[PDB]
């Protein structure tokens, strides 16, 4: 029924947190300090950091769920949703800041060589999580039922988040990777060798990114806009919540154990 499909769904859910949680905990060990000599290390320690935030405050989510929400829990719920929420968006940027960094390293190297500033990755973290954090704190204190809540701030608040997250961060990433692709398979797999791991990892990636993180994003869209059954939405947020969930893990997969290159 709808409770075994629910419970199902949300202990794999807690399983592959607890997963996501060892992975990026390893990626942060073996490369907070070291590696760092890669430009593209920056990038993937705060994706690291952004997916154990991530899984850490929905696998509190989901274990707090389980006892009555009335009024000691139900105020650090919304917390940690806000928190699970803010941590989606950053790696959301995250990962779209990776796929335009690689783009940039194959289409124009001399600028990536001789021209990037060596600190562009940390602003641009930086800048990404400042603007993350300010837009979820507006999220939260114009939508969470403990705060300055509304109703018609809260639509207009949440359509111009997923409007950003979907018509930004989807066609740049996605724009970005299909330009890496293109760009390797005519000026570089035409000459040498074919690099099928190249085309292999990018369409990994695309397709985990799509069909994995933006589900969740697009829960929030529907939510709104159409009349969803409320019996049959606890299933599309579980639906979405399990397919972050898979995505955050196997970003560890995709982006460190693919790029050990030092680890060697
Ligand atoms: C409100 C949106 C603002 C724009 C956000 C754009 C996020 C993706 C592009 C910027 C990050 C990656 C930039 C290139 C990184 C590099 O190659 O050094
Ligand atoms: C406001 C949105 C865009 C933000 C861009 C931040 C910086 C991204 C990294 C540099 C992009 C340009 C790279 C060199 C391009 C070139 O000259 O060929
Ligand atoms: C919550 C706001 C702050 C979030 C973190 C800010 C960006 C941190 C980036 C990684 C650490 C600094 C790296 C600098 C560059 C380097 O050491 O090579
Ligand atoms: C990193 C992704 C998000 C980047 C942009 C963050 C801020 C988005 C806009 C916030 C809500 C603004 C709503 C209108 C406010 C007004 O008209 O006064
Ligand atoms: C503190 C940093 C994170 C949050 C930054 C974004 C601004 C948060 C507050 C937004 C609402 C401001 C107006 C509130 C009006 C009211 O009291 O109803
Ligand atoms: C991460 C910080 C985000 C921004 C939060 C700014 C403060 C928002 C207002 C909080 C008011 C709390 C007390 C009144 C609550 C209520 O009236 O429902
Ligand atoms: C990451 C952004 C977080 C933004 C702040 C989220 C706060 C959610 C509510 C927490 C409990 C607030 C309790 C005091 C206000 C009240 O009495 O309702």
């Amino acid at each position: 029924t709808v409770h075994t499909a629910y419970l199902v769904l949300s202990s794999l859910a807690m399983f592959t947190c607890l997963c996501g949680m060892a992975g990026n905990s390893m990626v942060i060990w073996l490369l907070g300090f070291r590696m760092h000599r890669n430009p593209f290390c920056i990038y993937i320690l705060n994706l690291a950091a952004a997916d154990l935030l991530f899984l850490f405050s929905m696998a509190s989510t989901l274990s707090l769920e389980t006892q009555p929400l009335v009024n000691t829990t139900d105020k650090v719920h919304e917390l940690m949703k806000r928190l699970m929420y803010f941590a989606y968006t950053v790696g959301l940027s995250l990962l779209t800041a990776i796929s335009t960094q690689r783009c940039l390293s194959v289409l124009f190297p001399i600028w990536f060589k001789c021209h990037r500033p060596r600190h562009l990755s940390a602003w641009v973290c930086g800048l990404l999580w400042t603007l993350c954090l300010l837009m979820n704190g507006l999220t939260s204190s114009f939508c969470s039922k403990f705060l300055k809540f509304n109703e018609d701030r809260c639509f207009r608040v949440d359509m111009v988040q997923a409007a950003l997250i979907m018509g930004v961060l989807t066609p740049v990433m996605t724009l970005s990777s299909l330009t890496l692709f293109v760009w390797v398979r005519r000026s570089s797999q035409q000459w040498r060798r074919q690099p099928t791991r190249l085309f292999v990892v990018v369409l990994a990636s695309v397709l985990v990114f799509l069909i994995c993180s933006l589900p969740l994003s697009i829960y929030w869209f529907v939510l709104y806009w159409l009349s969803l059954p409320p019996e049959m939405q606890v299933l599309c947020f579980s639906l979405s919540r399990l397919s972050s969930s898979v995505s955050s893990s196997a970003n560890p997969v995709i982006y460190f154990l693919v790029g050990s290159r030092r680890s060697h």
